[PDB]
């Protein structure tokens, strides 16, 4: 009962911005461009491209693809995420406001609540699930909300289209949703009135756990102005090479995260039936609380999966210890399974205070189910908390 | 009469961050590792790297070697050289101040007058290369000096040591040497009184106009753990291949810049006593009002020569049009030659009349000279000036 | 009514030879090693490498993946799949002989006809698809059987048990197998009888269109100890980077294959059912010849897909300039969708009294159906079909 | 004293093959173009390109490059050296003969011994630097000459232009020079006489030890149709990558060749009156034999060092292992300083007889100078003498 898939989507991943004709050697795939700069016929009159951080043709044509398989007119890439984020924060000045979700990956809260504050900035975090509590802290001061839907790692679910429609009520604020967790083939932010759809691409967009990169797409052409100017002028911008990469992995997105949806919802299935579980939080469960919401705003769901093993933190490190398939480490996406305590690891630079009141406690743990044979995923995380029990 | 080279610079370009025991494979040259996340044995006991954006080895490898040419205890690595000037103004506060040398790369310029300047912080042009009007311009708020010598394009020269004598003067300010033009090779800021060496390495560090990357050595500990907090947490970091790319050019990076010199030099005397030229400057030079100067804070000179062709922009374009083996391009410090208008490409995010005011006119060309064969460099340069100027 | 589909495959594809142990990083993916040489603790002893021709981190890692999809015990990487076949032919002396599948890739047909016939080698064509053809054409001097199944471009299908049972009651036979247009995931010839598994792994194994390199897998302790032996004396060894950018492509081999087969089959269907085309070959259709042989000796088909249009050479031509969505281009088994016309390109180096036999004709036309969406596919082949008529 | 160097050797190096008007981009430096195929306008009608292995802009940039620093018309890129040597060798037939210096490289006479020797040709090993010796084993059958100069790793130089003029009057034989050593900076095959100039372009060529590669350049129009049809039918093609990394060192190899002849001299003059070496054989050095014709058909000397220690085998051993900065390993031609004991490391493969006959002893140790601070490359060799004694 989700919403029908995206019409188009394979096609574009395959062929957008990859057209064999912007080359002489009419070759299928874009070559890797290296080269820093370019010939001129004149002073200031360009062929397309001067200097690489401006522009170079391997990104110029992921930002094609990214753009289309997100519904939106452009998009820019970056160094990293948390680049990104940066990037989009100086569209803004001294003297404005910006709410933040509430839940939110730690080095996007460490970012706002360590730097970002410090530059004349007012930085306010709220449940925005919740849409009263959004509506109730926007002030004339608030210029910019961001938004993870589902969170990391609580996986709260917010429905865009509400706050898109709260928020745009006050004129000239961005709303922003981190769309990493979902990726655009199970959700389109710019198609449910969000005016930004950013992603981390070193997760489920590359897919392949070898490239940082951070993904903004966007359709106003004012807002699209002043984020390539930031480009050029922050010039926190990915290498030539993790362009071809990621769009490489772009290439085979639907494939595997279609994968990562049985895989996912095989994996919150069993983890909700089984006696040393607590509890257990996936988008595709019915026992999620905005289980029908994300059907109406996403097309399906992916391999990441949250859940409370019962007991204390030594049972945690147990069964992380005894994981023999799952690997014990950071990020997630990739078509390896890989698992993760985030209280100790990955949101550590969240105030414990903080982790406390979100529920990020020391028995919660994040899985980033890969794309492994359904059993012997399924045993490995048995025989784990067997050993836990 | 130029400061003697510095001890042991190629040995520790080729081997320091090399070690081969690193690898199982115990491999001379360092692999590319491309792996976003790490194997921990538990949480939050790591073998040394967590997530590639906080430390990859092929980064960590790349920052040690720099660090060493810099004379500097560590490096870190950045996106763009851009990047690594935005991360060190992230370093200050809202209602810090900025001094900036009066004549730098256009991107600095544009970074600190249009965006920084945006987020509480004040920004002021000073002319650093006379030595009491930046003493003037520094107020409490001062946090951060930034300087290049020599400047893009203008090429004035500053003396880093007196800078750092009056900026230490007043406690808590930080001395930036942006020090892109001149490389570790031919001038070392920390060794004269710097607090952070600086480069754009896409020019002369990796010296093959294939990587973007920009780098920061420093010695003081404070300084480090600042920054490193804020390369991890504003995540504009460089791609672990462009880390291994840009150590392999280290590698050649003394016969380079020695090539450099050479062919510059032969370009800044060809021009200079050429009827069409109606000045050079060209820190190798006695010309240069700072010559003395930069033999006593260098060891030597680079490619970078700036001159003012004779007419107006009518000949400017048309030198740079018959140019057949110097490049019309943007960019500076790779293996080619390259030729430039500052005024209207590299340095068009000048405002003109601080154009004006520094002296980046329509008839100021910038070249980058490679380490193409000296005689055909010096025959396009002839050959470009007499169809200029028939 | 398939072989059903082998046990392990995806976990296998995604962690053989990955493992994090092997780097002092505990990277989760291996590093692109490009170190030609290696620090020795004494003059010829190593620690497991001296030089990068012999063997390197990068290689050898994807070797062992290799070899695991095949269920073999041993693989080797070379510069492409004719330096694969170049080398396995190098096993051989001056008057033994090799027995060829009648119908085989051109440049296969091109080597042994026109290079290894000059040194001391005698090459019969043998359609070993009637098996007693085989039998009868086997020599006291006969020490090389090579097969493609199914072969390019006529996709004729041969007994892989059948060739097995007669080549090895004569002894001292090597039975090869190029398995390029199936991949391991859909056909082992190891399993069935063969000796050597091939590839060329530009195809399906890479997948991605940007990396030219043969495998062969093997399970004999001498065969293989003779195989590596001339990897490292002939020296036709593929770059670490592509190594790892193939060992890259394999981690979505199995979503990749499913697809393949998904939009084949569809494409299949479709054409036969045309009333501009004459003659559809597909293993996955009933009308192919061996059909039933394929559902024996295959858990699945492939978007290889051949046929016959109606008229003559200008319908051929027509048909393929009118494609908007499939590319003119040789080459096969990549995310993207091609065409092409190989009596003209890939089989021109067949001579034409030869494509005649074998039925590669001027109308004769090869589809390597990618992983775009079906029904843009479709829709394609249907446009240029009534462009042709 | 020495021959003039070569003209605009370092304006070709950076330029040739480089031009920017080639893309569409003008990019100053060529792009690393991956893919395997390119769009054809019509069937058989490329614009350049059809399939990876036949060609592609980085390998044919590369090759372009090469062949102008090697004077000549045309150059092939090979997966290896090695590589490159069999494909030399398929331009034979059964029953034809070949020559072969009776000083090589260990993997260059292990394949002429033990693989080509075995499909109808016959393998001659002759001390052609006493060229009466090669005119006398020449026989009608003779096809194919191959020298190294200097030898590898005894460092005997052959005269290059005399040897042409022996070979040339017997008719269709070819001369292949294997100029690895030297590089065409120094030394120039095809300008004294040699119709193939043969590189393995692992060594100097690259010269950052980080890419297996071989080169040929040719003047002849047959023998280059030849050698060209091999280089697609027998596929030992190397990655467009190495191919992009390999032209990236030809950059520098002008000023990275000069600082190898400084260091290299003042290494071996220093062993040279070391108390503990028993020769050094230096081509630049006055007690070469054939110093005088160094001069005559080169323009300087590399940091190839062979000499011989003092005293045994075990003093021998200590002395590589008591190097510092130094590293004891195979290879050469890179920008950091090698050790090795060829006997027993790269010419193991050499039939002791053979290597007794050449001189390769137990005392034999060759050096590969790289571009490290003069002053300390000659402390590692003190220091490491002494301990030795
Ligand atoms: C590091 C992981 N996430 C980083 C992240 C980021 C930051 O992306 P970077 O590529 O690490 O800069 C942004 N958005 C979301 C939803 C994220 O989860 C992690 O949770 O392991
Ligand atoms: C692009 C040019 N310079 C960039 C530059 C930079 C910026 O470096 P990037 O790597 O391009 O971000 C910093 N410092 C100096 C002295 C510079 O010249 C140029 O002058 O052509
Ligand atoms: C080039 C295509 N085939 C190459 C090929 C090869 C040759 O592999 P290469 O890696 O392309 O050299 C071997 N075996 C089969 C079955 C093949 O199809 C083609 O038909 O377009
Ligand atoms: C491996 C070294 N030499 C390889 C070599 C080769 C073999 O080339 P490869 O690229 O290593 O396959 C050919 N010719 C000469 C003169 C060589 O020296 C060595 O001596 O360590």
């Amino acid at each position: 009962g989700f919403l029908p898939h995206f019409q188009h989507f394979a096609t574009q991943a395959i062929h957008v911005g990859q057209d064999p004709e912007q080359w002489t050697s009419r070759a299928v795939v874009p070559p890797i461009s290296l080269s820093t700069t370019f010939k001129q016929g004149a002073p200031g009159q360009h062929s397309g491209f001067e200097y690489s951080r401006s522009g170079n043709p391997t990104r110029n044509c992921l930002e094609k693809a990214v753009a289309a398989l997100d519904g939106a007119k452009y998009c820019l890439a970056f160094a990293s995420g948390l680049a990104a984020t940066v990037t989009i924060t100086h569209l803004l000045k001294a003297g404005d406001q910006i709410i933040c979700m509430d839940d939110v990956y730690g080095g996007t809260n460490r970012y706002f609540r360590q730097v970002a504050s410090e530059f004349g900035l007012k930085i306010s975090f709220v449940d925005c699930s919740k849409i009263k509590l959004l509506e109730a802290a926007i002030t004339p001061e608030t210029k910019l909300v961001w938004i993870e839907t589902p969170t990391n790692p609580t996986q709260k679910v917010i429905d865009i289209e509400g706050c898109a429609h709260i928020v745009h009520k006050h004129g000239d604020i961005i709303l922003v949703v981190d769309n990493t967790f979902m990726s655009p083939y199970f959700q389109r932010p710019l198609a449910l009135g969000a005016d930004i759809s950013m992603y981390s691409a070193t997760k489920y967009m590359n897919g392949h756990s070898d490239v940082v990169m951070g993904l903004v797409s966007v359709n106003c052409e004012s807002l699209h102005n002043r984020l390539r100017f930031l480009q050029n002028s922050l010039g926190a911008v990915p290498s030539p090479i993790d362009c071809y990469l990621c769009n490489r992995g772009l290439k085979t997105l639907h494939v595997r995260m279609e994968k990562h949806f049985k895989n996912g919802m095989a994996v919150a299935q069993f983890l909700e039936s089984n006696p040393w579980v607590e509890k257990v939080i996936y988008p595709g469960l019915p026992s999620h609380p905005q289980h029908e919401l994300v059907k109406r705003q996403c097309t399906g769901c992916t391999g990441m999966v949250t859940f409370y093993i019962k007991g204390t933190l030594q049972h945690a490190e147990i069964f992380l210890k005894n994981l023999k398939l799952f690997t014990l480490a950071e990020s997630l996406g990739g078509f390896e399974s890989l698992a993760e305590l985030p209280a100790i690891m990955t949101h550590a630079s969240v105030l414990k205070n903080d982790r406390d009141v979100l529920g990020i406690s020391d028995t919660l743990i994040r899985l980033s189910v890969g794309l492994e044979d359904e059993e012997d995923l399924l045993e490995d995380l048995d025989q784990a908390l067997k050993a836990a029990h």
